[PDB]
């Protein structure tokens, strides 16, 4: 059995929601909240462990964005800390290659981070890699085939919609074609060996499209649009299905959960998280 795990979040200010959908049963379980309340960050899962990566703790009392690594245990219900990034990152994305977490972008007061650095679970330990050609706030992150893929974004100035491919062993950065829409705060995942980036910001509108990258063509090519724009969602892959949870919509955090089936290439509203949120870290365990 395995569960959609939001972590954090910002609704007026930041959040320590930690909360799992049962797709089957409709249920949002309450979970351990998170040490920090924390928006701006990204999930992952390795090992079984949920990771909570980054963003920025935007309390009442204070802005500061967050270095920081945290690890929540489903066994245990709790979280324990892990060593931090070497420099804070908001509105980071992450993705995992061999069992290592790979941190990418984000920013750090007025830096936008070019810098891309890696995790060890083994050895708890952060080491830096090759920057990305491009500094990236807001930048949606993905794995195909053991390779990892940096996708739209904000680099302070200018919104994108150019992608940049990372090879871990040559330890080296590769433009790609870029997507047709320009997105920061898009939500890219990878279902079914393809790409996904859904919605976005572009500087003006918040975004419903769709569009879906192909290796093999290296195209990116739209697909079916979200019922909902949406601008820093959440989004995961769970039994062959795309979720993108909350985000935000020019007006109002969204609370509403949207379903992509690939194969009638339809969204779906299946659930309402228990409040309106945007900046999750959402991951399956």
């Amino acid at each position: 059995g395995r569960l959609i795990y939001t972590a954090g979040g910002y609704f007026r200010q930041s959040l320590s929601y930690l909360e799992a959908y049962n797709p089957s049963d409709g249920t949002w379980l309450r979970l351990a909240d998170l040490q920090v309340p924390r928006s701006g960050l990204a999930g992952c899962v390795v090992g079984g462990l949920l990771y909570a990566v980054g963003g920025r703790n935007n309390s009442p009392d204070g802005n500061t964005d967050s270095s920081a690594l945290d690890c929540y245990n489903p066994m245990t219900n709790q979280w324990s800390p892990c060593a931090p990034m070497s420099v804070p990152r908001n509105r980071i994305g992450v993705g995992v290659i061999d069992g290592h977490i790979y941190a990418v972008g984000g920013s750090h007061g007025c830096i936008h981070h070019n810098s891309v650095e890696r995790y060890e679970p083994e050895r708890d330990e952060w080491h830096l890699v090759a920057p990305m050609l491009t500094r990236r706030i807001g930048v949606g992150v993905a794995v195909l085939n053991r390779l990892l893929y940096a996708v739209g974004g904000f680099d302070g100035t200018n919104r994108l919609n150019s992608a940049e491919c990372y090879y871990p062993e040559r330890n080296e950065w590769r433009m790609i074609t870029a997507m047709n829409t320009i997105r920061s705060g898009a939500g890219v995942c990878v279902l079914h060996n393809c790409i996904y980036a859904a919605g976005g910001y572009d500087g003006q509108d918040q975004l419903n499209s769709v569009e879906r990258y192909d290796v093999e063509t290296e195209t990116w090519t739209f697909v079916a649009p979200m019922k909902h724009r949406r601008s820093a969602l959440g989004i995961t892959v769970h039994q062959g299905r795309i979720y993108v949870l909350g985000g935000y919509d020019g007006h109002t955090f969204l609370d509403s959960v949207e379903c992509y089936d690939p194969d009638t290439d339809t969204w779906s509203e299946v659930t309402r998280m228990t409040s309106g949120r945007s900046g999750v870290g959402v991951a399956v365990t």
